[PDB]
């Protein structure tokens, strides 16, 4: 089965580690962090790792079910698989997929509804929402034992044993304390552990290259910043991957980044077996053209191809 | 060029009509309301109608910048999502991924200032509000928050789900909104959709929504889900008759649960007597059988 990729342009992408759309493509060739995320990690020929889920809905979310509120004002959650099965520890996976895999506050929503219903207000069961938080680098961001805390500026409304949903909307800050790394893994398990089952790192190996990645800005609560999270391919990418679980016949695909108005190539880049992009390009930075760009597939070639400066 | 459907599973799909997985299919034959969302409208060969744009993170988002402060609840100009001004002369009926539904739509307005200064705040925008006139350039949104929100900065509306569903919320998800304003006519529609098989019935990938608080288990429903928009969109195949017979495979045991049509102005139809959710795997997916002549009759579900 020929190997393809969606013709969806820069700007019909969305970002597989938050859920956000690509802004534009990055580049930081001097990055000094091993690049070993976990969410967005698809190899080309289907197959999904480290903590990557299909849903655009999935990525950074929970599911669970608040237990007891804890002595912000902060509540233990136990998580389950995001289609509510139980989640089992025993499963070769880091943590439940959609889990985030990197370090920070993570601002979003926690939304309850109710199991039980209220025969005075029609038989319908009660609900609530407020802004949450999740620090991932905490010491109870154990989501591989089945575990969160969320920390709230509300302090009463939120309802123990009641299913609870966790939507992300963006970082809390970017403050010192919050510790914002996006290539720091969190420990899935907790303090002291040591993460498992996880996605490889990723890195050129050929000289001049470097990683491109597809960015995305990400909104804050409040501080000073302009963050952002890069990650190694589009959802949308790892979708189409997936279903077509087409053979890889060599180590690298060949792409062209091509503005389709024009049908000019502006450069091109090698597409690895296992999911991510390189390009020569001796510069950080984003990389400024039109957002109707989109890769074309052009070619099976080996892992020493050289690639024509961009 | 073959006609195809992507080949995720139920559990694998989300809705075009809000930022919700698929929950589950579901029908309601007695449906008195006329069925003309305008999120998650594609045609079968390619065609994007309505307000439908092609992200996920688009659906009931807006883009612009915060105004006047009004007696707490503010004006925003909205844009196009990828930040352009929006033309009100374009050929759309509002700015493409806005909301396509009565009712108060909960989220969080962020901004980030022109290392910037940034907040954000839970908000509510009411889409049945005079206020709410996209088309114009022009919404409102409420927050809980009396002053920290500011002017004439970068802003983005994340949806969540809905503020209420009670009797003072106007929720109705069969009910657009005037896109701009009291008093005028909506424009550039996708067309409404209905059976017209007798013993047919529409069937719609359902997600229930959050809520903010008070009572409901709301949901709402659309054609087809956003991975389909996606799909058909790129693929471009041509239609070669009004309707693609479809079955519901389970993977597991290859066994078909049931069939549907699915209309090339992209629904689907069953031939099924009775409302409420499909109880079926969620790891059973549409697989496309064949185009299919004027007088099929569906197998009864």
């Amino acid at each position: 089965k020929p190997f393809t990729l969606p013709i969806l342009t820069l700007g019909e992408l969305t970002n597989s580690r938050f859920p956000l759309p690509i802004d534009v493509l990055y580049t930081n060739p001097n990055e000094s962090a091993i690049v070993q995320c976990q969410n967005g990690r698809c190899t080309l020929d289907g197959e999904l790792q480290g903590t990557t889920q299909l849903l655009p809905t999935g990525i950074c979310a929970f599911r669970g079910k608040v237990t007891q509120q804890v002595q912000g004002t902060h509540w233990n959650m136990t998580v389950t698989n995001l289609n509510g099965t139980p989640f089992d520890p025993t499963e070769d996976v880091p943590a439940p997929l959609g889990t985030p895999d990197f370090s920070g506050q993570i601002y979003g929503v926690i939304s309850q509804r109710n199991t039980n219903t209220v025969p005075g207000e029609g038989n319908l069961p009660a609900n609530r929402a407020h802004e949450a938080v999740i620090a991932t680098y905490s010491p109870k961001f154990t989501p591989k034992l089945g575990n969160i805390q969320f920390s709230t500026w509300e302090t009463q409304d939120v309802s123990s044993g009641q299913p609870t949903k966790f939507t992300p909307v963006g970082l809390a800050s970017v403050d010192a304390n919050s510790h914002f790394d996006q290539w720091t893994l969190p420990s899935y398990s907790g303090a002291l552990t040591l993460n498992m089952n996880l996605a490889p790192s990723v890195a050129p190996v050929f000289p001049g290259e470097c990683l491109l990645f597809f960015r995305s800005f990400i909104p804050l609560k409040g501080g000073y910043g302009n963050p952002a999270i890069d990650c190694l391919m589009p959802q949308e990418w790892v979708q189409h991957l997936y279903q077509e679980s087409a053979p890889s016949l060599s180590d690298v695909a060949l792409v062209r980044y091509v503005n389709p108005e024009t049908g000019r190539t502006l450069f091109e880049a090698k597409l690895h077996r296992n999911g991510f992009l390189t390009v020569a390009r001796n510069s950080a930075g984003p990389v400024v053209a039109p957002t109707n760009g989109y890769f074309r597939f052009d070619s099976w070639v080996n892992q020493f191809y050289t690639l024509a400066p961009m």
